[PDB]
C-alpha cells in the first residue's frame, strides 16, 4: 500500500521471547532490541534456567551480546517437580527474575508432571509477588495434540486459579476461542498473551499446498475460527490481553528434516507485524495498549516513555537471515511486511 | 509367531509409480506380489489422453506376471470422445477427478460417456475453497460435489479413493451398489498425532491428510469388517526424501515397499487376517468387474527390518517403517 502514513506510540515491550544462547545470540538480541523497552526471556535453555545463579548469568550474555542502549531483558524461571520455594525467593529478590514458567512433562522432558507437587513453589510465588507463566498444554497420549489447550484449560489450569486467587497468571500464547472465554472469566489475576502468528495464520497456512515447518509452533495453529476470536480478543484492547511474540528461531536443517523442531521466528518484524492485524481491524487506536501499557500494568512495572513511530511503508523479508554460523527463516520469508517501526 | 496364512493373490487399486528413472524402482516394490495395480495418471505431464496412457503402460511392463491397468486425468478440456477411444483399448479402466477439474458441471457430457462405456470414475474427494479448513475439506467435498454426482449418474461406478473420515464411511455404506472406495495402509496405522506431537514429519505428510483417531478407528472397522464397499488401494506416493524435508514439503507416503504386511498387521491386532483375502484380493475386482486372480500367496508372521532410505532412481525415499520393524512377509 505505502500510503506513508504515520503512527506514534509508547516504546512497546515484548512479554514472551525465546533468544536461545551462545553463537545465535548476538543476532537473537539484536532483532529483539532494535525497539522493545523490555523483553521476558525465556528460560527453555540447555540446560534450562532452573537457578538464580543462570538466570542472572544468562542475562549477563544477553547484555554482552550489545542490545540497544533503551533495552533491558527481564528473566524468568524453569519450574521442575525438584523447585524448592526458596529458589522462588531468591530469584525475586534479585530484582532482575520477574516469573517461573510452568512447562508440563509426562525419557519425557524436564519440566513439572504433577501441578500439586510444586504448591509450595506456587504459595511462595504468590507472596513475593512473582508471576507465574503457563504453557498450558496437557502432555498424555490419549488427547489429540489440538485438544491439549482446551483439556489442559479444564483439569489443571482450572484448579490452580481456584487454590491460588491472588496469584498473577499469564496464560501464554492463547491459541483458541476456549482460552479467551477462560481468560474474559477468570479474575483480575488471569490475563494472557498473543503470538503475532496466532494472529495471522491457522493451520491451513501450515497444511494446504505443501506442507510448511517454518508455521509449526507449540501451541499448534488451530482452525480459522479459533484465529478470529484471538484477533477479537487482541484489537478488543482489553487489558487481559498483551504482545508476547513467543519468537523461537531455529536452524533451517532442524526445522526442515524427517523431525522439525517447533518454533516460528517472528522478532524481525513483530510489532510491524501486529499493525498489520490491527489495520485490518480498523483498530489501530488499541494497537498501544496491547503492545506497550498491558503487560507493564499486568507485571505491575512502569510504562516505557519513549515513543516509537510506525509508517505505512512495504518492504520485501530475507529468504533467510543470519542466525550464529547458521540461517533461520524468517515469517513472511521472501514477502513484503506492511509497516515499519523505529 | 511363524504362523502361515495362504489367500488369493491381491492387487493394489490406487498407486503412483512416476515415471523416468524411478520406474525400475517403483515397478520393483508394486509387482513383488499383486496380479494387478491401477497406476494413477498425475505424471509429469499427465496421462490426459489414451496414447499417453499406453505407452506408460509399455513403459511399466519393461521395467519388469503383473497387469498394470490405467487410468485417465479428467480436465475441462477432456472430451466424451476420449473417454470412448481409452475403454475401447482394454487398458485403461477408469478416469481419475483431481478438483483438473474447475467445475464439475464442465464435465457432465464425459461423465455420461463413462457411464455408457462402462469406465470407473474415481475421485480425489477434497475441495480446495481457500475458506474450507484442511481437515473438513473430504466432508465438504461428500456433500458439494459427489453427492449431485451419484444422484445424476446412477449407473456410473463411483471410487471415492482414500477415504480417511467416519463421514465418508458412511456415505459410502448408504449410497448404492455403484459407489465403493478404497482405503491406505497409513490411514490405519497412523493418525495426525504421528505428523505433528513431539516434531513435524514430513514422511507422515499425504494427501487427505492423516486425520483423529476417532477417524482412524472407523477406517479400521471399515477394512476388517471385509465389507464389498471397501478394497486396498495404497495410494503409496514416493518423493525424494529433499523433497519432503523443505521449507514447503510434498504430499506423499510410501507404502508399496510393505503394503500387504503393513496391512497384515492391522488385521492381525483386530483379530481379523481372515477377512484380509476379501478386502485384498476380492472386492475391488468384484467391483471393477474383473476376474479374481487363480494363484495364492503366502503371509508369514516374520518380522523383518526396514531401511533408513530407498533408492529412488538417482535419489533416495524415506519408506514408512524407515528404521523400524514389519512383522509380516508376503510372497
Ligand atoms: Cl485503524
Ligand atoms: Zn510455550
Ligand atoms: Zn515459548
Ligand atoms: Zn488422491
Ligand atoms: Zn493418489
Amino acid at each position: 500500500s505505502n500510503a506513508m502514513t504515520t503512527l506514534t506510540i509508547t516504546r512497546p515491550d515484548d512479554w514472551h521471547v525465546h533468544l536461545r544462547d551462545g553463537d545465535v545470540l548476538a543476532d537473537t538480541v539484536r532483532d529483539i532490541s532494535r525497539y522493545n523497552g523490555r523483553a521476558l526471556i525465556m528460560p527453555n535453555t540447555v540446560p534450562p534456567v532452573t537457578t538464580t545463579e543462570m538466570a542472572l548469568a544468562y542475562r549477563e550474555r544477553i547484555m554482552a551480546a550489545q542490545p540497544q542502549a533503551h533495552f533491558e531483558p527481564l528473566m524468568a524461571l524453569y519450574l521442575t517437580d525438584n523447585t524448592s520455594p526458596e529458589e522462588i525467593r531468591k530469584a525475586k529478590a534479585s530484582g532482575k527474575v520477574v516469573a517461573a514458567k510452568l512447562y508440563p512433562a509426562g525419557n519425557s522432558d524436564s519440566g513439572v508432571t504433577s501441578a500439586k507437587n510444586i504448591y509450595p513453589v506456587l504459595q511462595a510465588m504468590q507472596e513475593v509477588g512473582m508471576l507465574l507463566l503457563v504453557h498450558g498444554e496437557v502432555t498424555t497420549h490419549e488427547v489429540d495434540i489440538f485438544d491439549r489447550e482446551k483439556t489442559f484449560l479444564d483439569t489443571v489450569l482450572a484448579p490452580i486459579v481456584n487454590d491460588f486467587p491472588q496469584l498473577k497468571i499469564v496464560l501464554e500464547h492463547i491459541t483458541t476461542a476456549d482460552a479467551v472465554t477462560f481468560v474474559q472469566q477468570a479474575g483480575d489475576n488471569v490475563a494472557a498473551t498473543i503470538t503475532a502468528h496466532h494472529l495471522l495464520f491457522n493451520r491451513n497456512h501450515m497444511l494446504v499446498g505443501g506442507i510448511r515447518p517454518h508455521f509449526y509452533c507449540l501451541p499448534i495453529l488451530k482452525r480459522a475460527t479459533h484465529q478470529h476470536a484471538l484477533v477479537a480478543a487482541a484489537t478488543s484492547g482489553s487489558k487481559k490481553f498483551f504482545l508476547g511474540t513467543d519468537s523461537a528461531p531455529h536452524a533451517k536443517g532442524r526445522k526442515e528434516a524427517a523431525c522439525g523442531c517447533a518454533g516460528s521466528y517472528t522478532a524481525h518484524a513483530a510489532l510491524e507485524l501486529y499493525a498489520e492485524v490491527f489495520e485490518k481491524e480498523g483498530k489501530l487506536e488499541n494497537l498501544e495498549a496491547f503492545a506497550s501499557f498491558n503487560g507493564p500494568d499486568f507485571y505491575g512495572l512502569p510504562r516505557n516513555q519513549e515513543t516509537v513511530t510506525l509508517t505505512k511503508q512495504a518492504w520485501p523479508v530475507a529468504e533467510s537471515m543470519p542466525f550464529g554460523s547458521d540461517i533461520v527463516v524468517p515469517i513472511r520469508a521472501g514477502e513484503n511486511i506492511e509497516w515499519t517501526v523505529k
